Formats: structure tokens, C-alpha cells, sequence
């Protein structure tokens, strides 16, 4: 019968950070780590600007020959993996390697890689592309160098829900313990899509903000002038542990992950349906799943992207499911600051949702300066609001209308 | 407790065929769909060939505009999820939709478009990727479009687990049904990596057969004379459904999926251990999950790739799950005759493997002329093997050492 389940580890890339800490500090001073991109020249993009990963170092994490193998996606993904199993404490043995398994996730995978051996292919011929193409590339081999770094033998998958990823990782993970296929799961997300093909394939779809002039502000959830989203690199990876292991072991627990809600739109590949009726279905999933009142939700870290039609659908399903209530939480994008990290979005979303839980404060929605039409919850405009928070919700919404929705509380 | 799960619908492309019934009839009959692969310049490549889909229709399914959107792996998930749906007469209504959901995979996604679109950016630059690109390139986009085509507003999500993606899509999908959040799920996997990157990639691992004088001896699981996988192209899908859902609505029930076993290797990036310590725990998980004693399981549809190391894991693995009854089942490769459909491969052989139940007959590992060092177990060489079949295993061993195994059981 079903299992409660925790967070008892929490590690990051992102635009704002190398860790956790860093990265949180970055979030509850609003800071922006959106910059013109300076790894490969965007003259003849639309878009020339993203939240990088800065000043990464993989050799805190492995050695230069097998980096070397890994997309960057992949690099990231295991550093996240290795901090958050550290920041928990659990050491694996021969008691517990099969209790344990990994279910990290991405987008779009090794894009990066793959361009480059395309390259290779077109221009000199197949003799040139790595042997280490299809292991160093493809989306499951975070889950796999993981296990093999740490001797994990639970059950090791990963999910590709686009821009859903890292919460659908994380939900399904939670899913595992609770119906006892595992005790501990490291889930989340990771997401390098920063390439000629990514920037230029958003580009063509008209996804991006264009605003190259002044990248920290491209990024506007909810306000009158956002004009697309902003693409974002990095990782986020949470230890998920049994209640009753977590407590046997003394384990630091961060939250309890107390509901999950998955729905599909059905509506359109890529727009959200005005009403949000999607992301509505996906929210009352969740809230019905963790036994709550819709009352006794204090803080969403909304989806929000910054793209015109995703920000206020989201504004409608939390109305439409809130009602009332709705005025009185607190809603903010840290995409405001971080950018969209794609499929590793749901998983810093879901360690800032945790963070919002421990430190008692909402993250500020940054750059929303005019709310547009309909924009008027409590969006935490500018500034960071320290709050009561005892229960908070991370959604996302991808391409192929895939919704998901974590809820988290306080344990104590 | 827990749901009984029942299969109402298959659905499938392979190298054999463009739909079940045709597939089947060349698996019985022990023919290959292996051959070189045409309308492409193979010349500087050490593999010439492998198992197209031969004939494929996608306006059978879908108008010229909506394909010309898609990758062929997506084309392929598609025609096969809308056979299955199709095969297994369900109605989706207002009062169900909710219930309904999809989880079919892909291993590697959308090479075929990554190179087209390469060769644009390249020659032309950005402005020359295609709007569709990314939607039309994603893994998860066969969930997404095949929920939108069919009003499908259940857990929608797609896993990408390598080789062992089919195996664990329908799996976590029966999972869905089992522990109530759907009473419908659309499940399995789909790949087109039959292209210069998929060639070219696996090539440069040394992985694929390159016995390129001879393409339907190439595939020669557990022969002396095997030299590595065929790459081959296709999908399979099955409607998974609750057991009362079927009877209230006089569903023609195929077989019962009654265990799910996963587990990870934590060995090495491509290689299985050579004792099969993985795929034996993965086994025993799966009959631990259906309550059943190794003893009763009748025919194994084998991994069966045709590489040195993973063929002799598998027979290791065997003869350790099911000590004195090793011998007594029957164990076969279709990859014999199909080759390596990668993502896909779990798909069609859980289909392979409802019907060896349905039909009480055992598929042949075809070309296994000569068996090597230890591989003595009923492997069902050459030919077609009528015989009692009341339960059936299907296993999946991918990159990342990541393994899956579905229990299917006669349902009457
Ligand atoms: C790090 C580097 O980008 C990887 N190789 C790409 C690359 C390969 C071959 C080429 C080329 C470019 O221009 C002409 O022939």
C-alpha cells in the first residue's frame, strides 16, 4: 500500500549557479542569468542570448577522458546527480544498490553531439564520427553513467516530455517508492539544447524572445511586452526516499512530495488552449492526489515562460481552479531570472518549490513591469516575498499538450 | 491490491510486414526482412544494410501537410498506435477520455530530420531549419499528436530507455492502469535510425554485422559466427486496458500482462555482464511482480541482438533464474529475422509474444547454425516449434545496462 516519500538531497546547474546554494541566493535577489551567448557565433540567428552554465568544471566530477565521451547535457545531468546523492548523505551498499535506482531525464538530449557528428559525417565522411556517438548522445545515459558511477541496480529509465521532463522525472520517481518498486530514486532533469540546431530551430518556430539589445530583461512573465521565451542550459536532480528509510537512516528531510497529477491538453503540438483547461485538470489531479483542500496551497512556481499565449493560460487554470483562492497565493516564474531550461526546468522549479518551503519566502517574478490584461494574482512582481508556506506547486506544460504537477509540503 | 491489466489491441511496422497479421506470417515462416538499404549512398559505410519498413503508407494515416510536419519515427509510432486503437474497438467518449493515456517511446528519436535540417544549416544557414523541426523531432511527439488526433486527455508521456524502451513503455504504462491513474493506456515504441547517423554511429562502435555479401544470415543470435546487431526500422504499440473496462464493453482480450521487471546492470556503458547478473534480477523481479515461480514460464522472447557478449549474458542469465527448468522452455530471437528495432524492438516483441500464446507456438531464432560455448538451451533453431504456452517473458538489455522484462499470461 502506498508509501509517503521526501527529499533528503537537492543538487543544480543553472543560469544563476554551480550548485543549490548559489543558485538560490541568485533567485531571492533577483538577479538575472540571461547573457548574449559566447560558446559558438549567432550573427545570423534571430536569437544571440540564453542562461549558460558558467565556468562549469566536469573534473569535479569525473575524469577529462570520460567527459570528453558525454554531451554537455549529460556532464550536466551527472554533476546535479553526484550533488544531490552527496547533499543526502545515503551511502549505497550490497543492503540497498537494488533499492535504489535514477530516473533523469531531457528534452532534447545530445543535440550538441549529434550536430557535430553530422558535421564530421557531411563534411569528411562516417569514418569521422566518435564510437562514442550513440552512448555519449542519446537521452537515458545520464540514468546509465549515474548507476555505473554509484553501483545503483533499482529501476533506471528515463522519461522525454519536452519542456515537462524534469517534473513528469521526478512525479514517476515519487510514483516508484510509493508503490515500493524502489526506497530511493534520483529524478530530475537535464537540458543542453544551446546549438546552431536548438537556438535556429526555436528560431524558426518564432519560440524566442528576440530582444538581443538587453538579454535580462527578454524574459517577462505575464508583462504586456514578453515576446517569447528565453533558452536556458543546466540540470536539477532531487533524492526521493521512502518516509519510514528516510527516518530509519536520520536522513535531513527537505519537504515531503505529497502529489502528482499528469494530464494531456489533447488541444495543439505546441500552443496551450486559451482556458488552460490542460494545466486546470493537471492541477486538481494533483491537489486531489495529495488529499488538499485548494485552500491550503500558499505558493505555485508557475510554468511561465514568457511566451504570450503559455502566461495566461496559466493565469485562467489557476483561477478556474483556485477560484477565491486564487487571489490569495502567492504565483511566480523563476524563468523571470533562470530563463526555460526545457526538460530540466520541472527540476530546479521543483528544488525552488522545496527551497520556498524551507525558507518561508516566494521567489520573485522579475521584468513584470505592466501585468497584462487579466495578469492580476499575486504574482511576487520584482521582489521576493517572505510568506507562510506550507504547501507549494511546481507545473509545467510541454509540447503534445503534457501537463504535470508536483505538490510539496512541509514535514515535520 | 491492484488492477489486472489485459492487451485488446496490437498494432505494428516492421521489416516483415506493414501490420500484425503480415509481420507474424514471416516470423512463423522464418523469413528475413533484411536487405540493403536502398535510395541512400551507403559507399564509405562498413554496414550496407538492415531492416527497412518496406511500402509504408503514412497517408493511410495521416494527410500529406500533418507528415511532411513529422519524423518517419514518429510516422511509424503512429501508424502503429492507430492500428492498435483500431484493433481494439474502443470508443473514446466525453465520459472516458480522462481514463486514457499514452506512453509509446523512441531510443534515439529524430535522426532522419536532425540530418535533413543539418544539411540546411549548414549549406544555408538558420533561416533554413524547418518551423517543425523540434515538435516534429521530439520523442514525446508520438504521445502528444496520437492524444490530440484521438481527444486522449490520460497520463500522456514517452520513455526513451535505448534498446529498452518498447520493453519498459508498456510496462509503466500497465502500471498506469494497475494502480488506477488510467483504464486505458496506448503503449510501446517506435525507430527510424536506418539513416547515414544511425549507420554511421553504431559502425563507429563496431557494434552492427557487417556481413554485407549475405544480409539475411547477418542476424545469427547465440552462432559462432555472429559479428554484432542489424539495424531495422518500425513500431510496435498495444492497447493495454483494466480487466473489467474489457469485459463491460466485450473486448476480445489477446492475453493478460500480469509482471513488469526492471533493474540496472550498473556495469558498463554497452556491455552486459558477462554472467547476466542484471537481466537475472530484471527476470526474477518480473516473476516476483506476477507471483509466479520460475518453473511455470514457457517461451522467452530473448534480447537475442546477435553481439558475442550479449547473447552468452542472456543464456547465463536463463540457466541462473531457471536452474532445472532452463531447458524445458523455449527461448527464441526474432531478431533473427527482424533485426534490432532499438526502441522499438520491446514493442513488437511483446506483440511476437501475445501471439506465441494466442497461437501455442514458439518463433524460430533463425541462422543459428551453430551454436556456441554454452548455448545448449531450446533456442528453437531454424524452424517454428508448436507447444504448450501458458505464460511468456519478454526481456529488453539497453545501453546504460538498463533492463526490462514483461510476464504475459494465456487470459480464458
Ligand atoms: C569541434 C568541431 O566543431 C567538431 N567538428 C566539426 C567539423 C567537422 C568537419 C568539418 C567541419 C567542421 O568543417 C569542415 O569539415
Amino acid at each position: 500500500s502506498r508509501r509517503r516519500v521526501v527529499i533528503t538531497g537537492m543538487g543544480m546547474l543553472s543560469p544563476l549557479g554551480l550548485d543549490v546554494p548559489s543558485s538560490w541566493e541568485g533567485i531571492l535577489a533577483g538577479r538575472s542569468g540571461i547573457a548574449p551567448i559566447e560558446h559558438m557565433d549567432l550573427s545570423a540567428y534571430s536569437t544571440r542570448f540564453g542562461g549558460s552554465v558558467k565556468g562549469f568544471n566536469v573534473e569535479e566530477y569525473l575524469s577529462a577522458k570520460e567527459a570528453r565521451k558525454l554531451d554537455l547535457f549529460i556532464q550536466y545531468g551527472l554533476a546535479a546527480s553526484f550533488q544531490a546523492v552527496r547533499d543526502s548523505g545515503l551511502e549505497v551498499t550490497d543492503a540497498n544498490r537494488e533499492r535504489i535506482g535514477v530516473s533523469m531525464g531531457s528534452g532534447i538530449g545530445g543535440l550538441t553531439n549529434i550536430e557535430n557528428n553530422c558535421r564530421s559525417l557531411f563534411e569528411q565522411g562516417p569514418r569521422r564520427i566518435s564510437p562514442f556517438f550513440v552512448p555519449g548522445s542519446i537521452i537515458n545515459m545520464v540514468s546509465g553513467f549515474l548507476s555505473i558511477h554509484l553501483g545503483l541496480q533499482g529501476p533506471n529509465y528515463a522519461l522525454t516530455t519536452a519542456q515537462t521532463t524534469g517534473t513528469h522525472s521526478i512525479g514517476m520517481a515519487a510514483r516508484n517508492i510509493a508503490y515500493g518498486e524502489a526506497d530511493v530514486m534520483v529524478a530530475g532533469g537535464s537540458e543542453m539544447a544551446a546549438c546552431g540546431l536548438g537556438l535556429g530551430g526555436f528560431g524558426a518556430a518564432r519560440a524566442l524572445s528576440t530582444r538581443n539589445d538587453e538579454p535580462t530583461r527578454a524574459s517577462r512573465p505575464w508583462d504586456r511586452d514578453r515576446d517569447g521565451f528565453v533558452l536556458s542550459d543546466g540540470s536539477g536532480a532531487l533524492v526521493l526516499e521512502e518516509l519510514e528509510h528516510a527516518r530509519a537512516r536520520g536522513a535531513r528531510i527537505y519537504a515531503e512530495l505529497v502529489g502528482f497529477g499528469m494530464s494531456g491538453d489533447a488541444f495543439h503540438m505546441t500552443a496551450p488552449p486559451e482556458d488552460g483547461a490542460g494545466a486546470a485538470r493537471c492541477m486538481k489531479n494533483a491537489l486531489r492526489d495529495a488529499g488538499l483542500d485548494p485552500r491550503q496551497v500558499d505558493y505555485i512556481n508557475a510554468h511561465g515562460t514568457s511566451t504570450p499565449a503559455g502566461d495566461i493560460a496559466e493565469i485562467a487554470a489557476v483561477k478556474s481552479v483556485f477560484g477565491e483562492h486564487a487571489h490569495a497565493l502567492s504565483m511566480s516564474s523563476t524563468k523571470s531570472m533562470t530563463g526555460h531550461l526545457l526538460g530540466a526546468a520541472g527540476a530546479v522549479e521543483a528544488i525552488f518549490s522545496v527551497l520556498a518551503l524551507r525558507d518561508q519566502v516566494a521567489p520573485p517574478t522579475i521584468n513584470l513591469d505592466n501585468p497584462d490584461e487579466g495578469c492580476d494574482l499575486d504574482l511576487v512582481a520584482h521582489e521576493a516575498k517572505p510568506r507562510k508556506i506550507d504547501v507549494a506547486l511546481s507545473n509545467s506544460f510541454g509540447f503534445g499538450g503534457t501537463n504535470g504537477t508536483l505538490v510539496f509540503r512541509r514535514f515535520a
